[PDB]
């Protein structure tokens, strides 16, 4: 189908001016050491990164205590018999209510997130899954983006531990579209690194330790679609009813080999990562701070170099940055916008009139067909101030 763009229904209009440091949308601070006060400040210029706000938990990440029985040897639980329940799908501020409710009485769950990244400019998170000892929770964020802020009270007590298998992106995704965090997090990736295992993945723990054969068929899927295809909806509550399991069985292997607080402290720090917008990322980009990253051609003159001629520097750039204004202003990904091959190709072959610009070998975008003629207008300027100057 068309798939009509789930942001046009956000409480809240996005807002990719980037005009300001990344804001919390945490309007409230549960299981708090240090009052959310303090957290909404700043942290004005110095070399290493330009004023910005800190992550509004890093206090208690680093101060709070971790469970007591995951310092010890427990029994592992087996997950639950797939078939002696169905996921329970939630909607709904009632269905988001009993669940919570449900949330507060555990020790442990397991989360994962299903996230789009090809009709929005920064990406939005379409879904959440949320495993408990009896049950899997899938949640649409979509559909609820303003209330998952009430999660918190779960996420970020210490007494409940949360697993999550390489947890980098969630973190910020959680807190970026959500303003969800994280306190007592254990990454099942962090630990099979520690012990030692042949594959870091998730899909070969699923594999090795719950016999499920993956498919990387829905990693290229559009989680926005409503409802979820039965094969999606299966895949994706897949990925957190098996990992309380191997959660078990691997905390175990790490404490019988010293190796806990190891993996506690890699899983803190992935906790502890902050999102700030690209305009304000930290001058030496690290793993404590995530800055959206292109995922296409180098930043001017690609490396992809399709034979990139030398003067066709400026075109190229002016291209670019046209593309990304155009992307944050309809608040789509530069390459729905156009795929750096059309950059190139437009480029390539400096077409000069609408015709040249629709008709290009390669194919054309809605956007570049939109825009033709400022597209031929830009394009026949390069080829002009490139013949004048020298
Ligand atoms: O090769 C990959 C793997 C994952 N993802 C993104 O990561 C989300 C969660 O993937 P995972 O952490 O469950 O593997 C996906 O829904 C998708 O947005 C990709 O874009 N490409
Ligand atoms: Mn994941
Ligand atoms: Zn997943």
């Amino acid at each position: 189908g068309m798939v009509e763009k789930p942001q046009l229904k956000f409480k809240s209009p996005i807002d990719n001016s980037e005009s300001h440091p990344f804001i919390p949308l945490l309007k409230e601070k549960p299981n708090a050491l240090k009052p959310l006060s303090e957290s909404l400040r700043l942290v004005d210029d110095d070399e290493n990164n330009p004023s910005h706000y800190p992550h509004p938990y890093e206090y208690e990440i680093d101060h709070q205590e971790y469970s007591p029985e995951i310092l010890q040897i427990r029994e592992e639980i087996p997950s639950k018999s797939w078939d002696d329940s169905v996921p329970i799908w939630v909607d709904t501020s009632t269905e988001l209510e009993s669940m919570l409710e449900d949330l507060k009485n555990t020790k442990e769950i397991a989360v994962d997130l299903e996230h789009h990244d090809y009709r929005s400019y920064y990406g939005i998170v379409c879904l959440m899954q949320i495993s408990t000892r009896e049950r899997d929770y899938l949640v649409d964020t979509l559909k609820l983006r303003e209330n998952l802020h009430i999660l918190n009270e779960v996420f970020t007590n210490p007494s409940i531990v949360k697993v999550f298998h390489g947890a980098f992106m969630d973190i910020i995704w959680l807190q970026r579209d959500l303003g969800l965090y994280v306190v007592g997090l254990f990454d099942t990736y962090h630990a099979s690194k520690a012990i030692g295992l042949p594959r870091h993945s998730l899909a070969y723990l699923l594999e090795n330790f719950a016999n499920f054969k993956t498919s990387k068929k829905y990693q290229l899927a559009d989680w926005r679609i409503r409802p979820l295809s039965k094969p999606m909806t299966a895949a994706a509550r897949a990925d957190t009813h098996f990992l309380l399991n191997i959660y078990d069985q691997l905390r175990n292997k790490l404490i019988e080999s010293n190796k806990l607080a190891g993996v506690l402290y890699e899983s803190r720090n992935v906790a502890k990562r902050r999102f700030e917008y690209s305009k304000y990322r930290p001058l030496t980009p690290s793993s404590e701070v995530y800055s959206p990253i292109e995922k296409e051609s180098p930043w001017k003159i690609l490396m992809y170099q399709y034979n990139i001629p030398p003067e066709r520097e400026v075109l190229v750039r002016e291209l670019y940055q046209w593309r990304d204004l155009i992307a944050r202003r309809d608040d789509e990904s530069p390459r729905f916008v156009m795929p750096n091959q059309l950059l190139a190709a437009l480029v390539a072959y400096t077409p000069t009139d609408v015709i040249g610009v629709v008709s290009l070998t390669n194919g054309v975008t809605e956007h570049v067909r939109q825009n033709a003629k400022l597209l031929a207008n830009l394009i026949r300027d390069a080829l002009r101030n490139i013949k004048n100057t020298n």
